[PDB]
């Protein structure tokens, strides 16, 4: 159109990885994704895997597991003052998971001491406040449940102190998430996905693990079954969101409202976007051959908290 499309090629980068999501880049450039609906009888079992970019060939690094309870990882972060990575898991919360694939369970109940809710997706902040997607009902040992019907979806922010605080409730199945920053570095404005009512909610950051001012942001096209799953700036502040169930990648603006751009992709249901470090490089993870690819795009992406310096200068 208007809205225009563009149509970049897309590049294979590996296969058959079930609800492939939550791709990542580490602090040594290493690559991973989340087989969040790998099943074995019928139960969760799903994976954590590192990718050898060079052949696409897939290591299974962790098949998260508490008191027998399988994991459904579904998104990450890396860290910045440590390489590890923060994995939001539908079934067991907020996890750390380590390159040796060892990993830690981080909350069972919040800071006011109600259950943990299972997690989609996550997003530091450059103050090392990690903004968390609920969509799932209460974590293992509690039945599974999620958000897609109902408005039970709840955000957190897991703070620099420690403290998992529930910040907001009542959606219907949060999904993707980011932060904007200031062109200094101060976070002021979350965006949120609410996957089925086809909206992206924005807050204004007051400080960490507060935010206010929540409004309608963005539309998403389509009346199809999905909507917006992963979401990520690039350099200028253009918010990417991956359109489940449109065959688009949808670009805002950093104003929002419509998209001012659509991306085509040679498939129905992108899921989820990480940009390569230092690159125009967007890794695209979908979930109708549950596959990952590459495209490029305009231009670089914003940086994740993990290419920033605890000690920089500038
Ligand atoms: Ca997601
Ligand atoms: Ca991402």
């Amino acid at each position: 159109m208007e809205i225009p499309v563009i149509e970049p090629l897309f590049t294979k980068v590996t296969e058959d990885i079930p609800g492939a999501e939550g791709p990542v880049f580490d602090k040594n450039g290493d690559f991973y994704i989340v087989a969040p609906e790998v099943e074995v009888n019928g139960k969760p079992a799903g994976e954590i895997l590192r990718i050898d970019l060079k052949t696409g060939k897939k290591t299974v690094i962790c098949k998260p597991e508490v008191n027998g309870y399988g994991g459904i990882p579904a998104g990450c972060q890396c860290d910045r003052d440590a390489n590890q990575l923060f994995v939001a898991d539908m079934r067991l919360g907020l996890l750390v998971v380590q390159t040796d694939g060892t990993f830690e369970e981080i909350a069972k109940k919040d800071s006011e001491g109600r259950r943990m809710q299972g997690c989609n997706d996550c997003a530091f902040d450059y103050e090392g406040n990690l903004w968390i997607t609920a969509p799932a009902g209460e974590v293992a040992p509690a039945d599974y449940t999620r958000s897609m019907q109902e408005k039970f979806g709840s955000i957190y922010c897991f703070t620099t102190d420690g403290q998992m605080i529930q910040v907001d409730t009542a959606f219907q199945f949060p999904n993707g998430i980011a932060v904007r920053h200031m062109n200094d570095g101060r976070p002021y404005q979350l965006i949120v996905a609410e996957t089925p009512t086809k909206k992206l909610w924005s807050y204004d950051i007051k400080g960490p693990a507060k935010i206010e001012n929540k409004k309608v942001w963005g539309h998403i096209p389509g009346t199809h079954e999905g909507g917006a799953d992963g979401m990520d700036f690039d350099e200028d502040n253009n918010l990417l969101v991956a359109n489940w169930g449109s065959s688009h990648i949808e670009v805002f603006g950093p104003d929002g409202g419509q998209p001012k751009m659509r991306i085509r992709c040679p498939f129905e249901k992108p899921s989820n976007l990480h940009f390569k470090p230092q690159t125009k490089t967007i890794f695209v993870t979908e979930h109708e051959n549950n596959a990952v690819w590459k495209f490029e795009w305009q231009r670089n992406g914003k940086k994740q908290y993990c290419e920033t310096l605890k000690f920089g200068i500038f």
